[PDB]
C-alpha cells in the first residue's frame, strides 16, 4: 500500500498540511507520524501569561480558505467563546488557547495521526529511477516500514546552547524550562540566571518574578537592554504570502537586505508589552527598596560548572573585557534554536539532493527539494527553508498558503 | 404568488435577513423592497476618516455561522486585502470599506432586490382570520401589490431635529451633511455651527477642521465637553447575543438599569480617538495663535432664522440662563434620531397589534409583534425594539443572530 | 500665642496648604494637627498594583508654582529616579510611590506637624464679634487648647456602608481591606464577596484573583458590568482650575449638568486598564476550565449575618426582583464614601454658619464658609465643597491652586 | 576683554550651555555667536504634524536642576498652557511648540546672544603656552575678533546627499524641504520622489499625502518597509546620563555593541504612530481605487538629471540588480546627516589636538578635546562626540547634564 504523501512530525505545519489535504478536492492518500504521545507545541514554554506572536487570522487555513471549518474563528464558535473573545479586541490569543486550538483541529480532522511513532530513517524505494521512498517508523512495541510517493518533513527547530555549555541537572535550555521547573522544590531555586535577550528569556524572567516574591534573577544578555520586536505594518509585510515570492525570486543581495533590515522582527527581540511589564516590575521593586531583577548587560554566558550546592556560571563582560563567576541555583539558557535540517533523516537520499554554493539544500518555490534525475519522488520541507523562502519558513505566519501550495504541487505531479 | 416573507427596506438588517434565508436549509420564498436606487448606508455621513463602531467580527453572519461565504473576512479575501488588513491590527474597518462590504454581499446574494420601490402601505389579506398581508409598492413608473404570509419591517431610524428648529437650505440635519456640503462653493462656508455632543457632531467638526484651514466652527453642546464612548469589555457585553435574553426576560427595573448605567455606550458619546484628535487640533491652533474651534458648552440650540447673508442661530446658555444669537453661514444639527416605528406603515393592521402600559408595541422574543387571534400572519421588527430587546436593536452588533432567529421563527410556523 | 491659621488633619490637602504657606512671601504663623501617628493616605487600599488616578503634574504645587522644591519631579530627582521614571513614559505613578512622595514632602517641610493629636472640638474665642477660634487637641498624654485667627478643616471622606449593613469581624469596608486582610490565615479566605462597581471594588477583586489561585470571588454590583472611567481630555477639563470658576459662578441648572454628564469621570467607574485586566483574567480561567470570578450583576447587597463558619450575604437581584442568600468567608463593601462635613467639629460656631435652601453650608469662592457678622474669624474647607466648587473638591486634581487661594485669602484679610 | 568662554553656534546645545552658565554660582563671562538672524531649529522640517522624538522632561535643564526657571513646565506655565498640556497626557510636544520653547528660553535669558555673526576661524592667542584662543567673527557690516580662555563648539550636523547626487533647483535635501516647497506653485509638484527610510522621509511623504489629494509620491528606500524606532524603556536607557559613563569607560568592543544592538533607536527608523498613519493612508486609498503612495523598496537613488521639465531619477533595484529611470517633478533626499566636525573651524589649533588610531579626535569625559601641552585653553565639543560619548551626543536627550558638566569643567580649571 503506497501512500501519495507521508508527513514526518505533527506540529502546526503538518497539521495545516493535513487540513489542506482534507479540504482539497484531490483524493490523496496520506499518513502522519509523530514521536510524542499527542500534539505537543512548545509545552516547556507554555507559561501562564504567554501570548501568540501572530494574529488569530494567521491560523491553520484562513488565508487560503476564508471559510474553513478549521479556522480559529470556527474553533472559538464551537467552544462558545467567540463573542467573549471579540469583546476583548485583541488579535493575539494566549499560547495556552492556541494549543487547545491545535488539539481541537487535530481532533475534528478525519484522518488519524499515528502517535508514539518516531521516524528513524528515510530510504529509497525499490526503484531506479526512484519513484518512492521507504519510511522507517519505530513504535514502543514494534518497528515498521511505509512506502510513499512523496514525503513532507516538518520536524521543527532544534535547541541551541551557548558554545561550551551543556545541558545538565542545573543547566536547562529554555525549551525545557517548565519540564524541570515543576519538578523542583520552590525554595530550591531562590537564585536563577537566565541567559539571552530574546522573547524566551524575557518571558521566563517575567514568570520567575511574578511566581515567587523572593526569587533573585540575573538576566545576562549581550545588548544594553532588551530590543523591541518590530511588527509595525510595513515591516510586518515580510511575513506576507507575497513576500515569499519577493524573497525567493530576489537576488542574494536582496535576500541579505531582508535579514539586514528586518532581523529585528523575529530574532533576539522582545514584545513591547513584556518589555514594559518587566520595566514596571523593576521600577516598583526600587521604590520598595527590594531589588531582585539584576540586568547584566553587554555580557555572554561562556561556561557552567557545579560546585557543591551551587551552579557556577562564568560570565564574560564586553565592557571590561574579562570573565567572572556568578553562583546561582539554576542556569536557564534562553539562547535560541537552529533551523530544521533534513540531511540527517534523509540518510543516503541526500546524495541525489543538490546543494548550493554555500553548501545548503536547493529548494523549489513549491518547497520541494531539488534532486538529480535519479530521484523522482518528492521531498517537501516545512522548516529549513530560511535561505530560500525567507523569515516566515519556521513561523505560523504562512501555514495556510504553504500547506496549500504543497498539496497543489503533489496533485499536479500525480 | 404569496411569498413566505417580504422585507421592507434593504439596509444591513434586511440584507442580513436575505443572507440568513439563503444560508438556511429551509426553502422559503421572499421578496425585498428598497426605495433608494441601491444600498445606501448613511452616505450623508460617509466622511473621509469615519470608522465603524463595531468590530469586523460583527458582520452579516459570522456570530451565527463562523464559516459564512458572506463574512467580512470572505469579503477581504475576495478583494485581495485580507493580508493587508490583518497587518493593520485594527478591529474597526472604515465606514467606506464597510459600505463596500454591504454592496459586495448584496451582489453575491442570489436573490435580486427590487430597488426604487417604496412600500406605501401594508393591508390585511383576504379572509378572517387574516393569514396574509398585502404589500403596496410604488415604483417610479407604476405601482403594484404583493402578498406575503410574513413581513419583516426594517426601515431604519428617522432624523430628529431640535424642538422648534426646522431644516432648510442653511439648516441641515447631520444625516444630510455631505449631500448639502458637496453642492456648495467652499468660500461660502467660512462659518459653521454644529449642534450636538455625540459621535456625528464630533466627526463633522473634525472634518470641517481638516477640510479647509480658515473655516471657523462653533460646537454647541449641553455637556461640559465631549463624553467618551464606553466599549471596554464588561460593559460591552450588553451588546452580546446573550444580553438580549437578559434584557428581554428581565423586569422593567432591570431594563431601566441597562439604560441608567450603560447609555454611554451608545448615545451622546464620542469615540476616544476622535475626542483626542479634536483636542490635539485645538491645542495646536492655540500654539499657532490661530484658534478656529469654539466649544460652546452647557448650551442648546433653540432656534434658527435666516437674515440676509447670515443664518442666525439662537443659543440657550445653561450657565447664564439666558439666550443669545450667533451668526454663521450654516447650522448643522447633529442631534440624533428617533427609533423605527412600524405604526405608520401598518395602518389598518395596527388595530390587531397589542400595546403595553406605556402604549408601546408588544414584541415576542423572536421579534414578532404580538397580535390578537384576528391576525395570524407574522410581523417582525428589525429596529423599533429598544424597549423589548435592548440597546442592540438598532445596531450592527447583533445582525447575524437576530436574522437567524427570525428565519427560524418563520420556518417553524410554516411547520 | 495666637496663630494666623490652624490646620485640622494632615492629608495631601493640608500638606499642600503647608507647602503653600512656606512658599508664600507672607509671614504667617501656623499649626497642623493629625490624629494618626504619621501621614496615612488610604493605606488600607495600598494594593500592590494600585495606580494614581491623577497625572504626576497634579502634585502639591506645580500648577501654582512650576518650579517648586516640593514638586513630584523634584522628589524623583532627589530619589535618583527621575530618568528611570521618564523612560517609563507613564503619567500615572503608583499609589505607593505617591505615598513616598507625601512623606518626602512632609519631611522636607520646615514646619513640624503635630501627630497623635486629635482635634476634638472647635470653640469661639473671647469677644463678640468672635475674632478667633479655640481648638481643643487631645494627645495620648494630655489635652491642650490653641488659638487661631483662621482654621482650615481638611479631615477627609467618611466610609459609607450599604443601608442595613454594619462593619464587623467578617464585614469590612474597602477602606480597611488591607488592615483586616494581612491579619488573616490565607486558607481562611477561600470565598470572598465584594460589593460595588467602582475603582475600589475592581482593584480588590483583581488583587484577590492575583494573590492566591484558589480563591473564589463574587463581585456584586448594580450595573451590567464595570463602567469605564472617562479621562479623555475634553471631559477631563472639569478638573481644571478654571472649571472651578465655571461651576461656582454657574446656575444650579449648570451645576446639575456637570453631575448629569460627567459623573462618569469620578464616581462608580473603573479605569480602562483594570477593567481590561479583569476581563483577561476571567477569559483565561474559562479557557482553563477553572472559573473563579463570579460577576453578579444588576444586584445589591442588602444584608449580612454570621452563621457558624459562614458570612451569610443577602443579595437583591433586580432582574428577578427577589432576594437570596450567599455564603462566603468575608464580605468586603467597596461601597464608597460620604463627603467631609465640617459641622460635627464646629459645634457652637455652626449656629453662625449660613446654610442654603437645600440646608447645606454656603461657601465663598475662596473656600471660606459664609458666616453671619457674629463671626469674624475665617473657616476654610478643603473637602465638603462638592456643591459649591464641583467634582474636584475631594480630589488631588486641584491641590496646588486651592491651597494657594486659601493662603492668599488669609494674607489679604490680615491686611 | 578675554571671556571665560565663547560659544560657537546657538542651537539647543549652546542655549542649554547659556542656561547652565546663568544658573551656576560661578561668575563666568561668556559670549555666543549665531550665524542666522535668530534661533532656527530645523525650520525646513517644521512640518504641521511633526512631533518631538524626546520627552518634555528632557529639556534645557530639568535633569540637572529639577526646579529650573527654564524648564519646559515653566514655559507651559507662563504661556498659560500647562493645564491644557497635562490633560492631553502626551510626553511628546510638537516640534512647533518646542521651537517656541527655545525662543522663550533664549528671550528670558539674561545674556544677549550675537546673531548674524558667523565664526569664520579659531586661532591661537598670544604666548606659549597658548592660554587663549582668538575667535574671528564676520557680521554683515564688519568683522571682528574676540578672545577667550575656553571655547565650546556646537555647530550642528551637516546634510548628507546620496553619493553622486547634488542639490539643485529640483533636487532638495530634506533639511531644506519647506524652504523650497513654500516657494512653489502647488500645481507644479504633482509628482514627488522621496529618498530615504528614516523619520524625515516618512514625515515628508505623510505631509505630501495630506497636503494635496492629487499628488503622487514615490518613496524610495533600501529596506522592505519602514523599520520602527525603538524607544521601549530598557533600550531607551542608552540615552540616560549614566549610559554616557558606560559607553565612555567601556572598551571598543562594548562601544561597537551599543551601535550593533541599538542603532535602531535613532538612525534609519520611524516612529510607530507615523508608520501606522502612512499605512492607513495607503490602505484607504486602495479601498477608494485611487492609489498615490508608491513604495519602492529594496532600492537606492543613484542619480538625478534635469531633462525638459522632468527630473529624471535613476533608481537601483537590489531585487533585480538593475537600474531604471523615474520621471518626477522634484526629488527630495531625506538621506540623513554627517556629524559635527570641529576640524573645519580649528585650522592651526589642530596641531595641538590629539587623534586616535582611527584618526578621530580624542575627547575627555568632560567633553574637552585632548591637546598637547602647548595648548592650555579648553576646547569643548557639543556634537561630534559619537565615537567617545555615544548615541546621545547630537540629541536633545542629554542637554541638561552635558551643559552642566562643561560649565563645571570650566569653573574647575579657572
Ligand atoms: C517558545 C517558542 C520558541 C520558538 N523558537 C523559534 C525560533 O527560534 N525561530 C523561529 O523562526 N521560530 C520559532 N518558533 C516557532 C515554532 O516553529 C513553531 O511556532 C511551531 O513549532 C511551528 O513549526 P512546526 O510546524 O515545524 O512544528 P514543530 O512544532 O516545532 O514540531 C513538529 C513535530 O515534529 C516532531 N518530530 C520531530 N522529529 C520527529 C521524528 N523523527 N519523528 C516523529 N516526530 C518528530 C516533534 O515531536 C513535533 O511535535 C518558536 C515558537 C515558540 C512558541
Ligand atoms: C452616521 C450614523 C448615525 C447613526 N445613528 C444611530 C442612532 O442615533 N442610534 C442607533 O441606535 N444607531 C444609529 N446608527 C446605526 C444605524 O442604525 C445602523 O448602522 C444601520 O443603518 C441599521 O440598519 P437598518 O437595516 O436597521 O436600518 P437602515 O440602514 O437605516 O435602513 C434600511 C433601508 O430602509 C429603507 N426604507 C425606509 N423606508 C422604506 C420604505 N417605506 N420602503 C422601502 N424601503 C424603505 C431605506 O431607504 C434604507 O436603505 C447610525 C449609524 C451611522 C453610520
Ligand atoms: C482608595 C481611595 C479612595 C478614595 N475615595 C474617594 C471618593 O469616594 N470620592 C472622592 O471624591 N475622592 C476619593 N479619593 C480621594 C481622597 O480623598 C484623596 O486622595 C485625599 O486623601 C484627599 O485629601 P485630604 O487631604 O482632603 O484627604 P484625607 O487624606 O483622607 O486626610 C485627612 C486626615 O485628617 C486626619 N483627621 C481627620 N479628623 C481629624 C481630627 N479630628 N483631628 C486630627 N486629624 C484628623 C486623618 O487621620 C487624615 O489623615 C480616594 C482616594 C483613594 C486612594
Ligand atoms: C528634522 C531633524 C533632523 C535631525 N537629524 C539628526 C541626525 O541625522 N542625527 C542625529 O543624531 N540627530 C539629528 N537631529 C537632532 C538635531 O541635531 C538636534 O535636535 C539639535 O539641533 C542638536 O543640537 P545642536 O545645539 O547641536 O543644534 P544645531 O541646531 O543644528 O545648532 C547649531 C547652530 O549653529 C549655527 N552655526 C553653524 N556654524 C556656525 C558658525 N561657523 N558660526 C556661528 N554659528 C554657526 C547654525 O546655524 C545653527 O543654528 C535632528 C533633529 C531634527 C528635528
Ligand atoms: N509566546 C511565543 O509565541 C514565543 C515565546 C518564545 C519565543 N518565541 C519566538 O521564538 C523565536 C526565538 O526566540 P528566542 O528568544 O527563544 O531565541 P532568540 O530570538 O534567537 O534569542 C536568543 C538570544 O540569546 C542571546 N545569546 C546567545 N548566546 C548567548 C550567550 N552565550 N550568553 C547570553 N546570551 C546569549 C542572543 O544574543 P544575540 O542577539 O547576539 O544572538 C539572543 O538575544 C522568536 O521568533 C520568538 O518570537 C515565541
Ligand atoms: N459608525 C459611525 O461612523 C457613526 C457615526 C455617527 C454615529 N454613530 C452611532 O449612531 C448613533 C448616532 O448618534 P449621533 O452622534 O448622531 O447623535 P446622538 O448620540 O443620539 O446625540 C445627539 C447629540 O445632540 C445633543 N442635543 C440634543 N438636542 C440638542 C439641542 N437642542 N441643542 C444642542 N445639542 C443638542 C445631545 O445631547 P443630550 O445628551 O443632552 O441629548 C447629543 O449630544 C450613536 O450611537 C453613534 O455611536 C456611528
Ligand atoms: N520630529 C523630529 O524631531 C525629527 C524629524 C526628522 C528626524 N529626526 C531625527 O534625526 C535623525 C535622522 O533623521 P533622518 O530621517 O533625516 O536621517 P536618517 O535616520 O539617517 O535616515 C537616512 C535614510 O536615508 C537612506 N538612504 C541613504 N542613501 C540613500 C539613497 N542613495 N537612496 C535611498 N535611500 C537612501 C538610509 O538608508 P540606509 O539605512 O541604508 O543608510 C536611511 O533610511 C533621527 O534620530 C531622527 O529621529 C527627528
Ligand atoms: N516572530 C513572529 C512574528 C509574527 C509576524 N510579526 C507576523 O505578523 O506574521
Ligand atoms: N456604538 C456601537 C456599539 C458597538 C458595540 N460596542 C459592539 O461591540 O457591538
Ligand atoms: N531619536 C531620538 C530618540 C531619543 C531617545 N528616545 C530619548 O528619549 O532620548
Ligand atoms: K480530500
Ligand atoms: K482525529
Ligand atoms: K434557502
Ligand atoms: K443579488
Ligand atoms: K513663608
Ligand atoms: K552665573
Ligand atoms: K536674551
Amino acid at each position: 500500500p503506497t501512500h501519495d504523501v507521508v508527513g514526518v512530525g505533527f506540529g502546526p505545519a503538518n497539521l495545516s498540511l493535513a487540513v489542506a489535504l482534507e479540504e482539497s478536492p484531490a483524493a490523496l492518500t496520506s499518513a502522519f507520524f509523530e514521536r510524542r504521545a499527542s500534539i505537543s507545541w512548545h509545552q516547556g514554554m507554555l507559561l501562564p501569561a504567554a501570548k501568540m506572536q501572530v494574529s488569530f487570522l494567521k491560523d491553520l487555513a484562513t488565508f487560503r480558505n476564508p471559510a474553513s471549518r478549521f479556522s480559529f474563528v470556527s474553533f472559538l464558535h464551537e467552544r462558545g467563546r467567540l463573542v467573549r473573545f471579540a469583546n476583548n479586541h485583541d488579535f493575539f490569543p494566549t499560547r495556552r488557547e492556541f494549543h487547545d486550538y491545535l488539539e481541537w483541529a487535530e481532533s475534528k480532522l478525519a484522518h488519524e495521526v499515528s502517535y508514539d511513532s518516531e521516524v528513524t530513517a528515510i530510504r529509497p524505494g525499490p526503484g531506479r529511477p526512484v519513484d518512492s521512498v521507504l519510511v522507517d517508523v519505530s513504535t514502543p512495541e514494534a518497528t515498521r516500514t511505509v512506502e510513499a510517493r512523496n514525503i513532507v518533513i516538518s520536524t521543527g527547530l532544534v535547541p541551541r546552547m551557548p558554545a561550551g555549555v551543556q545541558s545538565d541537572e542545573f543547566v536547562w535550555h529554555s525549551s525545557r524550562f517548565l519540564d524541570h521547573f515543576r519538578d523542583r522544590d520552590p525554595r530550591s531555586l531562590r537564585r536563577v540566571a537566565v541567559a539571552g535577550g530574546g522573547q524566551s528569556a524575557a518571558e521566563i524572567v517575567r514568570f520567575l518574578h511574578d511566581n515567587r516574591p523572593d526569587t533573585v534573577v540575573h538576566a545576562i544578555m549581550p545588548s544594553y537592554g532588551y530590543v523591541v520586536a518590530d511588527n509595525t505594518p510595513f515591516a510586518n509585510q515580510i511575513f506576507d504570502p507575497a513576500a515569499v515570492d519577493d524573497y525567493f525570486d530576489g537576488s542574494k543581495q536582496a535576500k541579505d537586505a531582508f535579514w539586514r533590515y528586518h532581523r529585528n522582527t523575529n530574532y533576539s527581540v522582545v514584545d513591547d508589552e513584556v518589555i514594559r511589564d518587566l520595566y514596571r516590575r523593576g521600577y516598583d521593586d526600587e521604590v520598595a527598596g527590594a531589588p531582585r531583577l539584576n540586568f547584566v548587560n553587554l555580557a555572554h554566558v561562556v561556561g557552567a560548572k557545579r560546585i557543591a550546592d551551587d551552579t557556577r556560571v562564568t560570565v564574560y563582560s564586553m565592557a571590561r573585557e574579562e570573565s567572572y563567576d556568578l553562583d546561582v541555583d539554576v542556569l536557564v539558557c534562553a539562547t535560541g534554536y537552529d533551523p530544521m535540517d533534513p540531511g540527517d533523516l534523509l540518510g543516503e537520499l541526500a546524495e541525489h539532493c543538490v546543494q548550493d554554493a554555500e553548501g545548503r539544500w536547493q529548494v523549489d518555490r513549491d518547497y520541494r527539494m531539488v534532486t538529480t534525475p535519479d530521484l523522482r519522488c518528492g521531498i517537501y520541507l516545512q522548516g529549513g527553508t530560511e535561505h530560500t523562502h525567507g523569515l516566515s519558513s519556521s513561523l505560523l505566519s504562512n501555514l495556510a498558503t504553504r500547506s496549500g501550495e504543497i498539496v497543489s504541487s503533489i496533485e499536479r505531479r500525480k
